[PDB]
């Protein structure tokens, strides 16, 4: 069947605005996973998991009796899937069984992990989420295996259908580098924004770059790699020699004896995948990485041996039954477990990626304290365990259940609590009114509170207007946000708010985040009363503002907008087009299609440009609250062509006349071009439409104004 | 970016369930179309495209001074994709401005029609859709150039998004037969669903059949797709000689001046294509189809000039200045009309598939009796022109305005008013328990009721179980419906049907149509009692009973179910995968992949199977409505493995003993297999879920029952 997709490759994909469709949810619309979560005996699932650690199945046989090893990558592998630079993957979601993720080849094997849990998940359903169940299954796998974990906190709803990101190029699974679709270029450069150095892989390579043996190399790619998942050296060591305390890697045979993956297997597979010919085809023939790799003398119980062993041995390097790349200890002897026979033992042995760890020199003095103060090792393994499966979780008031920590991590982007009477409404429209006589105008007022509330992002959720962190480094130096206007205006809501405290009793006091938002708000008004109509637009009171030393300015970094077309912004020149990375955006905003076309048309005709471009600004009457963009865009009296200096710049002339009448970007144009996006322009482009569009803008600025609100959810 | 249909190109797609969602619908949830149009000052919209019809645009100056000939194209067009096989396709939705109709070859230059709509369009808002603007433009020219319509219902609300229709599965456009993705096998047959002799036609090649310029063997691709377009011999020679009574084609220069369609044109079109290099690229200089034929004296307005011509010359073949195949008069003066200057005249021509209507021998007796009599003729194409565009509507009930005829159609498979006050509350309670009382089973009952209901198809709105016409022919003896079991089940209804109406008073009776549907909810009832719980299943009144004489035998044959896999039938061997077959008819009755999920499921445990069979049936209380399909579906200790006599059914054992528990086909077990859909199962599989199996299902049992009740809305 040939479809749109064939026929026009390149067109834009609006689809991607439209996952999460309550059509595809089958709970009700008024379903709420959190009121679920904090019903349920979460000590009682515990109970449960803990049981079954050491109930093995016939049809996929615990190691060392001991599903403990398996589970932690599965958790691991559900979470390390997770990007700082969009802030997609991670286990937020519950991802890893939709396709591609239940059927990449890293997670060969994970469908068997995850359908030793349906008993539980059966007997606790809705009030437990596959994604968390997948996290607190990890947990209790370190737990029973003698780590005492620093916590966990529920509410990852399910999601019911795969979410559409970009995970590369290349259309072969496990690609080498430097083919047509090449991930990398120049000195080994991964493009933003993927975390992986192959298609199918959830961080390295694990016998080494493309392949190739070498630890030191395999070092950079671990650190890259790992860096782009948020965490640091520290954390990288912590956490691999961490999860390589436990169980073992599987290739007792060679890797052709393992068919189709999950999505490509028979209907009788029943959802599972990678049926081996080889032997018994599962437990002691297990074929999974093809490594045969066992790290520790004590494979399903907390020890010090990782450290003991990468250090107290020379290695050699040596192939698995599979054929693949490992590592084995000269001269010792045979002290490791079988996994199923206790009359075998077998020597020490290593991946390149775990001789990483003692020959990359930076990782080399962090193992080393690690080896010599194992208490330090202990601490840091499980404080970057919590981070890596609540790394996508968002701000604390998200977190459910008893097992939260308690203490406020840097990496959290913690707000702090609000200990004082809020603003009313007499409140909020004395200080509106007190911005509008500032001198402040629609444009400057808009334009601060898109620049603060739009750094959110619905992947990770991180960013929005909590906090009040435009005023503090990096976000006040961000070149789309406009640093000197936005010191000029944050100087004068500072002082205004300044004034509002020092005159109240009894505590009562604004914060500067609500502040910003609530003269965005007014300027929202300003402007619609320029237009000549009356309205209210809705503010919740309640953010507060978090200090400089509350925020980790590296971390910060990856909110920075390089494109953000809701204000005509492109940083550089890229590879995609203007109008993908605007709806790129609108994903991270979570808007669906009329949303992001309603928010655009109103803010280029209220002045949020940055520079003040004239691009897309189709009104004579700027900083009024109109559909004046959607009128004057559908306009057929106006003919558009690129410029000679610029071929993504448009300018529109009279068709009769030729004078110049208006200029925009691809950003504005494809409004008027992509036939779905021009039926959404339409509607707002008719002559029943103004009030239609004043209220339909004011509820999409009010939802973006509240993305982060979770104390409020 | 690779994406799962790059992976996976064969696993089954469900996006087809979910377009139509309410995230890419700019209109609140609560817009009512009917409600807006019934308020349209229609006679003023008229007034406004009567002025239109002359008043000419640079960009695309109108041929002769008249854009009518333009926009019935445009209307035809927007109609004629209709395919009587699944009801897809045709003017209902306005689909022709989305991909991938909008840039199909045959409808080139209808970008430009669209286009001089939209300040009409603009002007009246939501109160006229596209869908209706079309189809009314198109009227309107005709009136305009002297022809007297049928009448005229609006309706047809607005879409969003491409709907995913099957149009072929050649990958070139236009491409000739016989290729690697030929829709044409055996003696020319063209596979079902299909209606057209190559990818981006409407209906046939106008040079003849992949472009041999015979018109003999033309008709008989005429007549073939027109037959799958629900056209006789007599409406498809109206139609095209009524049509080509207007207007003209374009062919001025070669095909090649031509450039992208629109989905393919550069952001500057502005949502318009086919840009030519060709002199001054349109009016005088217009290429569409690369033909160039003006088959009238009078190309705005109407005569019987189509049939003068026809028969009163003979015809030569010629070819175009791009080089198509076309037919000139011998011999003839130049008396037809130049486009553009009123120096010039041209002699009559003609297509290769005007002259089927004279060299078909069964056309050409039709088009003598039209000569001969042109108000036959032109009643014939006013009758077929109104079905053409009104045929993918629906019930009479869906038609508004003030021009709807009054004359009730037989393609209209019409439904007689009612006249009598309907049953209550009370009254239904008491058909329940008379209708439990005679003996027919909960299988019984649940199979008439589904059997009846579920001829129903969104996409021309056909079929349902108003009209009781599953007590008629064809459907009576339908395979699918148990033909024998079924006659035993209606015998025994119309006996309590005739006993209840005899009993009453002051007129009140019931219909078999709602009795049907009635006994099939005291039947979901009782087995909701068997399983120990107490519902009440809703049920709406008003249906009612259409007689033999009011059913078209012949066009009731395509909305016969060779495939329904809500009961495990299939009527013969397919090239389609059976769960594809499932999703197809799930989205004819509109429903999501959660509705078919939950549907599926209790009517397995119900046994609405046809022949009783046990595939599928996985619990050990049949006739009770419970989750057993899912608990059992998804439980772990059975295997499964296809059977040695057929591959398409399976036996699911004992993982341990190995014994026999149940087989199922494909449509069973793709919700164990299928990722998206096995996770829907987990859900209605839990321990907590028995409640909201009942409860989604009786939603589900009563949206199938209401599907045609239009009368309610
Ligand atoms: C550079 C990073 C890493 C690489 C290249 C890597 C590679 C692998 C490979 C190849 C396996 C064998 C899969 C199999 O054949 O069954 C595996 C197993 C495992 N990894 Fe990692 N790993 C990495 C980091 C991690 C981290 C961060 C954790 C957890 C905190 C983790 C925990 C585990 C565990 C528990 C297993 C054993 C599974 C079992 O017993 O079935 N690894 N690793
Ligand atoms: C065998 C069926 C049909 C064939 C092959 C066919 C073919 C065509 C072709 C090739 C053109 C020229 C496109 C262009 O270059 O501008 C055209 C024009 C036209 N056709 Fe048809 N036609 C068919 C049936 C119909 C029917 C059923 C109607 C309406 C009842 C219709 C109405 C028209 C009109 C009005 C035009 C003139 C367009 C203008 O003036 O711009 N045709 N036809
Ligand atoms: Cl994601
Ligand atoms: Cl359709
Ligand atoms: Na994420
Ligand atoms: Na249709």
């Amino acid at each position: 069947g040939t479809s749109n997709r064939d026929w026009w490759p390149n067109q834009l994909d609006l689809s991607i605005l439209h996952r999460h469709s309550s059509l595809s949810d089958p709970m009700g619309k008024d379903f709420n996973y959190a009121q679920a979560f904090e019903k349920l005996d979460l000590a009682a699932v515990k109970r449960d998991l803990h049981a079954l650690m050491t109930t093995s199945q016939d049809w996929w046989p615990a190691d060392f009796g001991h599903y403990g090893g398996l589970f932690i990558r599965m958790a691991w592998h559900s979470a390390g899937t997770y990007r700082t630079a969009d802030g997609r993957g991670g286990a937020g979601e519950g991802q890893q069984r939709f396709a591609p993720l239940n059927s990449w080849p890293d997670n060969a094997n994970l469908d068997k992990a995850r359908r030793l849990l349906w008993p539980i998940k059966q007997k606790y359903g809705r009030a437990i989420s596959w994604a968390d169940l997948l996290i607190l299954t990890g947990n209790v796998a370190l737990e029973s295996m003698g780590f005492k974990t620093f916590g966990f906190a529920g509410g990852r709803a399910d999601t019911w259908e795969p979410e559409d990101v970009y995970w590369g190029s290349e259309k072969i699974w496990l690609e080498l580098s430097g083919g047509p679709n090449s991930r990398y270029s120049g000195d080994r450069q991964l493009e933003n924004p993927l975390a992986a150095v192959q298609m199918g892989l959830i961080y390295v390579n694990p016998e080494g770059p493309d392949g190739n043996p070498d630890p030191v190399a395999a070092a950079r790619d671990i650190r890259d790699t790992f860096a782009r998942m948020a965490m640091n050296d520290e954390e990288t060591v912590a956490l691999i020699a961490g999860g390589h305390t436990f169980g073992k890697t599987h290739g007792a045979g060679p890797a052709s004896n393992v068919g189709a993956e999950p999505e490509a297997a028979g209907i009788e597979a029943q959802g599972l995948g990678w049926k081996s010919a080889y032997r018994t085809g599962k437990g002691a023939d297990a074929i999974t990485s093809g490594l045969e790799v066992t790290w520790t003398t004590t494979p399903t119980q907390w020890s010090h041996n990782f450290f003991e062993n990468l250090f107290g041995y020379e290695w050699e390097l040596t192939k698995s039954p599979a054929g693949a790349h490992q590592w084995v200890a000269k001269g010792a002897d045979a002290v490791i477990p079988d996994a199923f026979d206790p009359s075998k033992k077998h020597r020490p042995t290593m991946l390149t990626t775990d001789l990483s760890l003692r020959f990359d020199p930076a990782y080399e003095k962090i193992s080393r304290r690690f080896h010599e103060n194992p208490e330090q090792f202990a601490d840091a393994f499980a404080r970057a365990w919590f981070k890596l499966t609540h790394r996508d979780m968002g701000p604390r008031a998200r977190y459910l259940g008893p097992e939260v920590p308690a203490e406020v991590l840097l990496w959290q982007d913690p707000i702090p609590a609000v200990d004082h009477p809020l603003i009313d409404a007499a409140d909020a429209a004395e200080l509106k009114a007190k911005v509008l006589a500032s001198g402040l105008t629609v444009s400057q007022l808009v334009s601060t509170a898109w620049a603060a509330a739009s750094t959110f992002r619905g992947s990770d959720k991180r960013g929005g207007a909590n906090g009040a962190r435009i005023r503090l480094a990096p976000q006040k130096d961000w070149e789309a946000n406009q640093p000197e206007q936005l010191a000029a205006v944050l100087e004068t809501l500072e002082a205004i708010r300044t004034a509002f405290n020092g005159a109240q009793r009894g505590g009562k006091q604004v914060s500067l985040a609500d502040l910003i938002v609530l003269a965005g708000c007014a300027g929202v008004e300003q402007a619609a009363k320029n237009a000549g109509h009356a309205v209210t637009v809705p503010f919740a009171p309640g953010r507060a503002d978090a200090s400089q030393e509350q925020t980790d300015v590296e971390s910060m970094a990856v909110l920075e907008p390089v494109a953000d077309g809701f204000r005509n912004y492109l940083k550089g020149k890229y590879r995609v087009p203007a109008e993908v990375l605007l709806v790129d955006k609108a994903q991270l905003l979570t808007l669906s299609a009329p949303e992001m076309t309603v928010l655009l048309g109103g803010l280029r005709v209220l002045g949020a440009n940055v520079g003040q471009s004239r691009h897309g600004v189709f009104t004579a009457r700027e900083q009024a609250l109109t559909n004046d963009f959607f009128v004057n865009l559908l306009d057929m009296g106006t003919e558009w062509k690129p410029t000679a200096a610029d071929a993504d710049v448009f300018e529109g002339r009279d068709r009769a006349t030729g004078e110049l009448k208006w200029t925009g970007t691809r950003v504005d144009l494809v409004f008027g071009s992509h036939s779905q996006l021009r039926a959404l322009a339409e509607v707002y482009g008719s002559a029943d439409a103004q009030e239609k569009f004043v209220r339909d803008f004011v509820a999409v600025w009010n939802k973006v104004m509240n993305l982060d609100r979770f104390d409020l959810a």
